[PDB]
């Protein structure tokens, strides 16, 4: 007489009565609908373990995004949401937490789910929480207590998946990058010779670095050769990243430090320890210079860097025995929105601007600091290189010449020295 039909939002059942608070299957649509207590079909909402989409159709074998929970959900073959379980969907593995929330950007035991919720396979993962590298294998599990060949190089993963670095594993040494050593490594006052396949061949004891010879002191690089003379100076650079230094006199005497380069901060921001560092060095009469890490992008930025530098110098009553350093590197913001110009000409302009501003303000003991590879590429210009007298190269020898600068200079040869009176690694240079 009038059965099994939709009357707007209402549904008339097999008999001839209105549906109410019940599931009905429509044969035309081949779909389930849940009819609410109001008599109307539910839509854009959950009912128990099931989701009713726009138009009322129960979701089955499909993803649903719920704006209320800001979460993806997956609805199984019977409509029930996936929860506390793994599902293979479109040839990828997904994990669903309690209440059906898709896991994303997190671990689930030995597996890691990316931002789209997919289990990672054959990929590197840095995890800040564990502050280390992991490698998720073909099966999705993190590599552990085993070797892995990745991108043509060999890596060792320890218990809990940690990538070994700067450490031994049997006859093999994992370098700073984590990759197996295949040639030579100088460390612990020794030279180590590895076969091309990685196993240690030979160990030779060396006496290198700062060596004390009968009342005198010299610096020897890793190729057992002298840098500078007996008057070579040990210069550290310090920043908030070294934490707070409570006993500066201890630091200076016990490590035989001749001077310090102190971080001012970076473009627009003052180093947290600058005030304390300047105060202490001033009071103790330790020779120091300073450096600003630049995030410049143009001449406006370069002028702002100099202005900031000048303000800080007068503010803290800085007494500068060593230069003011423009720390020039391949910078990038943490959110990666901006990164340094690549072209030589833009940096000629930036560096020239900074120098010119400093000069007109009365500061002429101003120089550029950078690392070797950059001075060889995007910085290789007579107008820049004329300002360079402090070069980083964490190598066995500097092996870099600068025709455009003559006189006293520094080589930052390490970022991993330990020193009495300081916690953690310290940057150290030889001045010569
Ligand atoms: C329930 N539908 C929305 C599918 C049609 C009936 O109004
Ligand atoms: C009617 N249920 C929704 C409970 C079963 C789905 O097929
Ligand atoms: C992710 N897998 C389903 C492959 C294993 C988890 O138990
Ligand atoms: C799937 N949720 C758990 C979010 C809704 C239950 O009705
Ligand atoms: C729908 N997700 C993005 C959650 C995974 C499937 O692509
Ligand atoms: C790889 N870790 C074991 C450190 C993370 C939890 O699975
Ligand atoms: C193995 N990676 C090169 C990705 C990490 C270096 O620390």
């Amino acid at each position: 007489n009038a059965a099994a039909y939709w009357d707007g939002d209402y549904y008339v059942k097999d008999d001839g009565s209105k549906a109410q608070s019940e599931w009905i299957f429509d044969n035309y649509y081949k779909a389930w609908f849940y009819i609410n207590s109001d008599g109307r079909y539910s839509q854009n909402e959950w009912h128990g373990n099931y989701y009713l989409k726009s138009g009322g159709y129960m979701a089955q074998n499909e993803w649903i995004y719920d704006s209320n929970y800001k979460s993806w959900f997956y609805l199984k073959s019977d409509g029930a949401y996936a929860h506390q379980e793994w599902q293979l969907i479109g040839n990828k593995w997904y994990y669903f937490k309690k209440w059906g929330y898709m896991a994303k950007s997190q671990w689930q035991g030995s597996y890691f789910l990316n931002g789209q919720g997919a289990m990672i396979q054959n990929e590197w993962l840095y995890d800040p929480a564990y502050s280390a590298y992991f490698y998720l294998k073909s099966d999705g599990t993190y590599a552990n207590q085993e070797w892995q060949k990745v991108g043509g190089k060999w890596y060792y993963f320890k218990k809990w998946g940690y990538m070994a670095r700067n450490e031994w594993q049997g006859n093999y040494y994992l370098t700073g990058s984590g990759a197996m050593a295949t040639d030579e490594v100088i460390m612990d006052g020794a030279r180590y010779i590895f076969a091309a396949s990685g196993e240690l061949k030979e160990k030779k004891d060396l006496n290198v670095g700062w060596v004390h010879r009968d009342g005198k002191r010299y610096f020897f690089n890793n190729r057992e050769e002298q840098v500078g003379t007996e008057h070579a100076k040990k210069i550290i650079d310090i920043s908030e990243h070294n934490g707070r230094i409570n006993d500066w006199k201890k630091v200076i005497d016990e490590n035989e430090v001749d001077g310090v380069i102190v971080r001012l901060g970076y473009s627009g921001k003052e180093d947290k320890e600058l005030a304390h560092n300047i105060k202490e060095l001033n009071r103790l009469g330790i020779p120091y210079g300073v450096y600003l890490y630049t995030y410049a992008e143009n001449e406006t930025d370069a002028e702002n860097d100099a202005k900031q530098t000048i303000e800080l110098i007068k503010k803290y009553n800085m007494n500068l025995s060593y230069p003011i350093y423009y720390d020039v590197e391949n910078w990038e913001y943490v959110n990666k929105s901006k990164r340094a110009p690549s072209d030589t000409d833009t940096w000629v302009k930036i560096i020239n601007k900074y120098m010119d501003t400093m000069k007109q303000a009365g500061y002429q003991n101003v120089y550029v600091y950078s690392y070797r590879s950059l001075l060889q590429t995007r910085l290789k210009h007579p107008d820049i290189l004329k300002h360079v007298n402090w070069v980083a190269a964490y190598t066995n020898a500097l092996e870099w010449e600068n025709p455009y600068y003559s006189g006293e200079k520094g080589w930052q040869y390490t970022s991993s020295e330990y020193m009495k009176g300081i916690q953690g690694r310290v940057d150290v240079s030889v001045w010569y």
